[PDB]
Parts: structure tokens; C-alpha cells; sequence
């Protein structure tokens, strides 16, 4: 339902997700997709046309997707899905070289995200995606070699502008 909002310079699809870590700090909640039912990514989704900032999505959508409840402690900024468009497979033109390095073609980014940090206080068995996703707490490690295996370079980006126990 066309009920979403959009950047008004780039068209980019705004999003808003919580990179919800532990008390401790040593660990991050990580959903599976649902349409790639084995990639794990964070919880994350379109900002809607009522809502008056994004913490309102972020929190919303970490409840929707992930049963989980926190507090935000820090926004994370900005990162951009630079993911080239579908029809890009078969162009005649799709890099642009430089002569001390390489590119791909210059493209508007499909998603802009907007992240904060929560702090868990609480996880419940029950939630709106409770038997259409999974979800479970992962280290660094994991969750980086997680993000990359799911081909999301800008949601680890999002990761590592954390708070989060990288040793
Ligand atoms: O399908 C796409 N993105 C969809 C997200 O998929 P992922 O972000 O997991 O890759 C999906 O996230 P999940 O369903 O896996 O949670 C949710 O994005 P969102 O939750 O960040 O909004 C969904 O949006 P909805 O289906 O409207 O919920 C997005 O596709 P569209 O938003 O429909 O374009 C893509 F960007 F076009 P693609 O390149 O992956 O094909």
C-alpha cells in the first residue's frame, strides 16, 4: 500500500531500524528476511505518512519484527542502500573507471535508513512476525559475517557506528 514516504531530492525510499545490543554490549538481536528466509539482517521498515519522527518507525518496527522492547540510547545517522536498479543486469553502460580506481554507474540510492541503538529491557514470545521471521542475539563477529553473507554492506555500516563490544 502506496501509504510510505520517500526523500523529496532523491526519491529514496525512507526506512527507519534500531540496532537493539544487550546491557552488556557484547551482543546484537538479528531477524531473519522474509523473503530470504536464511539471510539475517536488523529490524528496519518504511516510515508511514502519520508518523512524527523516526524513532516512532524504528521502535514500531523493532516491536513488528523483532518482539523486542528498549530503550534508544544514540542515533546512528544515515546510511544509503547504493544497490544498483533490477534492469542494471543487461545495460550496455554499467561502470564508470577511473584511472586509480573503479565504479559502478552513477544511480539515485534505492533506501535512505535512519538507525538508532536501543538498549533490550525486554523480548516477548509473541509479536506481529513471530511465525514469519526468526530472530536471535549474535556477537560482532557473527552478526558482521551475518550482514555480509546477506549482502547488506550499509546495515553493518549502521552496525559499526554502534556502541557495540567489537573485541
Ligand atoms: O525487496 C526489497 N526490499 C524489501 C525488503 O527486503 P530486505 O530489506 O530484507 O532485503 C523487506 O525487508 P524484509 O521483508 O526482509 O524485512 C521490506 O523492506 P523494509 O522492511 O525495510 O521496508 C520490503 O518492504 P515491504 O514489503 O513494504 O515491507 C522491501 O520491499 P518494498 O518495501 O516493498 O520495496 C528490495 F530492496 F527491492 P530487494 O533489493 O531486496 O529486492
Amino acid at each position: 500500500r502506496e501509504n510510505q514516504v520517500y526523500s523529496p531530492v532523491t526519491g529514496a525510499r525512507l526506512v527507519a531500524g534500531c540496532i537493539c545490543l544487550t546491557p552488556d554490549k557484547k551482543q546484537v538481536l538479528m531477524i531473519t528476511s522474509s523473503a530470504h528466509k536464511k539471510r539475517w539482517i536488523v529490524p528496519k521498515g518504511g516510515v508511514e505518512k502519520d508518523e512524527p519522527n523516526y524513532e516512532t518507525t524504528a521502535q514500531r518496527e523493532t516491536w513488528e519484527e523483532a518482539g523486542c522492547i528498549g530503550k534508544i540510547v544514540a542515533n546512528l545517522g544515515t546510511v544509503e542502500d547504493m544497490r544498483p536498479p533490477k534492469d542494471w543486469n543487461k545495460d550496455i553502460k554499467q561502470f564508470e573507471n577511473s584511472r586509480k580506481d573503479s565504479e559502478v554507474a552513477k544511480h539515485p540510492p534505492r533506501t535512505e535508513f535512519h538507525f538508532y541503538e536501543l538498549e533490550i529491557e525486554n523480548l516477548l514470545d509473541k509479536f506481529p512476525e513471530c511465525h514469519k521471521r526468526h530472530r536471535k542475539l549474535y556477537s560482532y563477529t557473527e552478526a558482521k559475517q551475518n550482514l555480509i553473507d546477506a549482502k547488506r554492506p550499509e546495515l553493518l555500516e549502521a552496525l559499526n557506528r554502534s556502541a557495540i563490544i567489537k573485541d
